[PDB]
RNA sequence: AUUUGGUCAAUUUGAAUACAGAGAUCAGCAGUUCCCCUGCAUAAGGAUGAACCGUU
């Protein structure tokens, strides 16, 4: 239970997680150690792909 | 100088029958315990993946 709210899609947001305490965890480790932020990646499009 | 270490049992008896006394050998498999591997389940506990935006 939770939800991920932000503002101007670019700009900053936030996550909450709510439930059992292991899947909190587990979570947590998700947006921390698996997920990188600062990598790079690329939006696709209808005009054209954009790297971002 | 002599002699004991020498009684077959069993059965039929009121000595005769018996005659030494009645499964062997070879081979499987399973179980018991411990160990190792393998697949599955059960709990727990990780690790990780997957496009893209969601819900009043």
């Amino acid at each position: 239970k939770g939800l991920c709210l932000r503002i101007r899609d670019d700009g900053p947001g936030i996550i909450i997680v709510v439930g059992n305490e292991k899947s909190c965890k587990f979570y947590e480790n998700l947006v921390m150690k698996r997920i990188k932020w600062n990598e790079d990646f690329e939006l696709h499009t209808n005009t054209g792909d954009i790297k971002m």
